[PDB]
């Protein structure tokens, strides 16, 4: 649609947040760059 709503930005950004610390400890296979 567009995403305009920023709060919603953010509720995307709260599955990032995660990701990003999750890859840090590298649990997964390979990962991607977390860093």
């Amino acid at each position: 649609l567009g995403k305009k709503d920023t709060e919603t930005v953010y509720s995307e950004v709260r599955k990032a947040v995660p990701d990003a610390v999750e890859s840090r400890y590298s649990r997964t296979e390979g990962s991607l760059d977390g860093t």
